[PDB]
């Protein structure tokens, strides 16, 4: 089985649960799963405990990741009910701003309850820096409206339904600056699989779609800018427990599933590289990684087991699905980081890419005229 060399892939939506939920995952275990999945750079989400919604929590998370991460990273800041206008000094050091717009009681929304709060953030957050929004169903149209009123771009996370992707398609057709990502469980899992998973294992936000939803995503792959795992590791105790948190662990399964689709002719290799490397780079202004690449074997057929080796979630919703292709070797900045069942760079090898000279988002100087 001869190998294919790819650049280092980028997963822009990962929940790594450190600080505060390290029994579900930490930086060291999460970045190990990332490397086993062909991913050499990740963007970790801010719904940590304490949440990353202030400069002190960001400084803490940044150094915990510098000491724990095995691959390179950037950290998101979280929009709060209170921090609009307070993040200007540290904004450039984050991956971007995350707005959580789920319509339910949860401390992932960090108090964001009102469209007026969204506007305050779109107006105070530096215009040259990225904003991503968790928005489901009609909320996507709402956030797009806020972006146009403030005349700036927005990135829509885990698009999962026909109505969402057709609305994004209409916005793009009118020249609006919007991009979006789709997660693997929304392209390969459906309502058909909720019987097997159950309401406990199968809870995820955005929830699994119907066959028509999944069908519309594949039909409109041209509208999708990025693939991202939405890696949301919860232990199986918590997924089956009383109040089950939403989220699937998918860092280790993302590439095997997509390479299977490439082997079946459902999308090209180029299409995959646009969505796991080039577009993540340009949307979040992520720098290249020197001497970094991934070798994959496209011929090895296998079945997804009950749990993948490296995530502490210790379960996967893709169990039993047959996949073609495997990650064989990852080289990260000159060093062998992974080979065929074992990660070989220690915790702390990863670096914060926003501290690289090439990793800052370019901006006009302060003394530039108003225009
Ligand atoms: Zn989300
Ligand atoms: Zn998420």
């Amino acid at each position: 089985a001869k190998l294919v060399r790819l650049p280092g892939l980028i997963d822009v939506h990962v929940h790594l649960r450190e600080p505060g939920g390290t029994h579900k995952e930490d930086f060291a275990s999460g970045t190990a799963a990332a490397l086993a999945g062909g991913i050499t750079m990740v963007c970790a989400m801010p719904n940590t405990r304490p949440p990353i919604i202030d400069a002190p929590a960001l400084a803490l998370a940044q150094k915990l990741a510098e000491a724990g991460a095995r691959c390179d990273f950037a950290l998101f800041l979280g929009a709060s009910s209170e921090n609009a206008g307070t993040l200007g000094t540290v904004a450039g050091s984050a991956a971007g701003l995350k707005l959580y717009l789920a319509n339910a009681t949860t401390n992932s929304s960090h108090g964001v309850t009102s469209v007026v709060q969204w506007m305050e953030h779109f107006e105070t957050w530096p215009s040259h820096l990225p904003i991503v929004a968790h928005a489901e169903e009609q909320t996507v149209a709402a956030v797009l409206m806020v972006a146009q009123l403030t005349q700036r771009s927005v990135h829509i996370c885990h698009v999962a339904r026909k109505e969402e992707i057709l609305l994004i398609k209409a916005a793009k057709a009118r020249g609006l600056p919007v991009t979006c990502e789709v997660a693997p469980h929304h392209l390969f899992l459906s309502h058909d699989d909720l019987e097997r998973l159950g309401p406990g294992k199968g809870e995820v936000r955005p929830e699994l779609g119907s066959r028509q939803d999944v069908e519309a995503l594949w039909e409109n792959m041209a509208v999708i800018d990025c693939f991202a795992s939405d890696h949301a590791p919860h232990t199986l105790e918590e997924k089956c427990g009383s109040r089950p948190p939403p989220g699937f662990p998918g860092l280790e399964t993302m590439l095997p599933l997509l390479l299977t689709a490439v082997s079946e002719g459902r999308l090209s290799l180029d299409d995959l590289l646009q969505r796991l490397h080039h577009n993540p780079r340009r949307i979040f202004h992520l720098p290249p990684q020197e001497d970094t690449y991934v070798e994959v074997d496209l011929e090895h057929e296998w079945t997804i087991p009950s749990h993948m080796p490296f995530s502490k979630a210790h379960w996967t919703p893709f169990e039993g699905q047959k996949v073609k292709g495997t990650v064989r070797r990852v080289v990260l900045r000159g060093e062998v980081a992974y080979i065929d069942g074992q990660v070989l760079v220690p915790p702390g090898y990863g670096q914060d890419v926003r501290k690289w000279p090439q990793g800052a988002v370019p901006q006009l100087p302060p003394s530039a005229p108003a225009a």
